[PDB]
């Protein structure tokens, strides 16, 4: 079985390579460096994309034609757009949609690219691990809509646009452009965020405190998921 | 050698196909649809991607990592935002940008991602096949930077914006995300594009007047540029 991990940052597959504990292989491809690693009877290939859209649709990519990964699981921060989502909260994504999509002079709807949807699902069956292994632990993970685009949302204004727009719950800069190649390739992808900011006018230096925390907190989780594949 | 040929529409890879007017072997993958033909001992893999720079990425990068491809160049449309790029006339991009980038939040300038760069190279050599062929057809072709987003640019304050910020001169949805899916790969890559509109409010009806136009216009100089590789 073989296995895709991804990050957007260092800092998030760093906690992830020292949970393994295994010797990884470095290949590097595309301006990535994949980490190969053999887990149990599990192939384990764990990279970093770069911040955003591009980066994470490129590396996606590389993971599933060149080293053929059966699954991929996104492990990261995001920042929160709800009360009920505080700093550190686990949200597993049920639904992703990208917000920063604009072809309303066509009168198309906001994240619609024609011959596309707006929403993209990810997998029910990673998604239904996500949460029995949070019941089992007594760790209170969320669910739901999380929007992804290539800035990072620092505004109470834009905080209101998505969630009225979008009924996002998190906003973040890969998880659906991750999910939209592993849905093209009809490879199952699980997006997995911690939160790390509230999305607003101080929502940089809150990022700077709690990256690291949060990223070990996401990145913890998601070996959990591995071990019960 | 082994071409590849880019489009973001249907509209915009149609004339492609009918000019070199051999038969196309259709192969499907990651949700697109790759054209194989043999031409003049050159094997050409033809696709559109669909809108945007998720959809390009993508399809940029399953045209190198599975068809092997020497090469990409891009053919389709574009807003002009400057005086001198009038509807219809043919630009190569130089150097291009992702103008939605913003991670202002943490002071970076718009348009930079850490580990990557703000402006990305196109192909000296393919650049220079393209000027040659304008000057001995006595050709029009202008040359500079295209900024790519996720928007359908139809607004006179983005203009300003993307001239002001990028020294754009002309703003499309798939330019930037192809060039750096190339330019990863070690890939040379060259991106035309034909204008179709002024990117202010007229745009989408300029757009749709003047796409199936401009997109043989841009065709037909690509077809020319295939033929002296
Ligand atoms: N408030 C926010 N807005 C957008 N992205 C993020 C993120 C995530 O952290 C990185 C911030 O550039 C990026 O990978 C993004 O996915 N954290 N908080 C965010
Ligand atoms: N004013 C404009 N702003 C952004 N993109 C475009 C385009 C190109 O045409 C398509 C418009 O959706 C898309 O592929 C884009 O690359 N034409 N005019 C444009």
């Amino acid at each position: 079985q073989k296995i895709g991990i991804l990050g957007a940052m260092r800092e998030e597959i760093t906690p992830i390579l020292e949970l393994f504990g295994v010797d990884f292989e470095e290949i590097p491809l595309g301006g990535n460096v994949f980490h190969k690693g053999v887990y149990h009877n599990k192939e384990i290939i764990v990279a970093y994309s770069k911040i955003g859209k591009v980066h994470s649709t490129l590396t996606t990519t590389s993971m599933i034609l060149a080293f053929g990964v059966q699954k991929v699981l996104f492990s990261g921060v995001a920042g929160s757009l709800v009360k009920d989502l505080k700093i550190n909260d686990l949200l597993v994504a049920t639904q992703l949609v990208q917000h920063d999509v604009d072809l309303s002079a066509f009168d198309h709807p906001l994240g619609f690219i024609p011959e596309s949807a707006i929403f993209i699902e990810t997998s029910g069956s990673l998604n239904a691990l996500a949460k029995k292994i949070a019941n089992e632990q007594h760790i209170a993970l969320k669910e739901g809509v999380i929007a992804s685009g290539d800035q990072f949302v620092h505004s109470k204004e834009r905080k209101e646009f998505l969630v009225s727009e979008f009924k996002a719950s998190a906003v973040e800069m890969e998880g659906a452009s991750v999910a939209f190649v592993c849905q093209k390739f009809g490879v199952p992808c699980c997006v997995l965020r911690s939160i790390s900011d509230n999305a607003d006018e101080k929502a940089g230096m809150s990022f700077d405190e709690f990256l690291e925390k949060s990223a070990h907190t996401s990145a913890k989780f998601l070996k959990s998921m591995v071990d019960e594949l």
